[PDB]
């Protein structure tokens, strides 16, 4: 068989990519295997040798950062996906539509990833820093250690509500499910997420495939679907 692309996957991305990854197979014969996490892991295991080849980034900044230190293919990053912050519970009203509760809940546990490694964690740091709630909410604050870990706390009852990528939360036009807040924007930095190739992605077959394929079609209506934007 094809060349397979050994793809870092940020958490927040990875029902995304399993569902790229079937009609990247059916349409390429290139195989995509993943690993999900968070975006500084990544950085960390692709620093110390990972066989990885692609890397799916939460942020802009990390692959930026990869590149000036030697470990990108030079005219390889771009943005694949811009993200979305929600606060979000599975039960309804819970989270009022305009995220009031987070000023006036009693909640004893607030879900955020881990934002030292997480870059839908740093969003959520800087809307409660905009939101001017920081003092208030830091002590509730409880930090899985990837975006999806810290949606399962919530999932999970293991925290009252949680800031979750919007990604885990929508489908087709809509959250899907529980309560939302959309944060808006002007509380944080846009979430863009871009796409790199690494040193050992250079002249591989499935690495430059996968490329030109998250810029395809098929690729950007899924990525819509999510709720992400371009
Ligand atoms: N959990």
């Amino acid at each position: 068989n094809a060349d397979e692309v050994q793809v870092a996957v940020a958490a927040n991305f990875t029902a995304p990519i399993q569902a790229i990854a079937k009609e990247f197979e059916k349409d390429t014969g290139h195989r995509l295997v993943a690993a999900y996490g968070a975006t500084g892991q990544f950085y960390t295991q692709i620093k110390n040798g990972a066989p990885f080849q692609v890397f799916l980034s939460a942020d802009d900044s990390t692959p930026a950062k990869l590149e000036q230190e030697g470990e990108v293919v030079p005219g390889s990053r771009f943005t694949y996906a811009i993200g979305t912050l929600a606060l979000w519970s599975p039960k309804a009203g819970y989270v009022d539509a305009e995220g009031e509760v987070l000023k006036s809940g009693s909640f004893r546990h607030l879900s955020i990833a881990n934002p030292k490694t997480a870059p839908y964690g740093l969003a959520a740091t800087q809307a409660m820093d905009k939101l001017g709630l920081a003092a208030t909410l830091g002590p509730k604050l409880v930090e899985g250690q990837n975006i999806s870990q810290a949606y399962q706390f919530v999932s999970s009852g293991n925290a009252e509500l949680g800031f979750v990528a919007l990604s885990q939360i929508y489908k087709d036009g809509k959250v899907a499910t529980g309560s939302a807040w959309i944060v808006p924007t002007e509380l944080h930095d846009p979430i863009r997420q871009d796409a790199v190739i690494l040193n050992k992605g250079k002249d591989n077959a499935a690495a430059k495939a996968l490329v030109d394929y998250l810029k395809g079609a098929k690729a950007a209506a899924l990525i819509k679907s999510y709720g992400y934007e371009l």
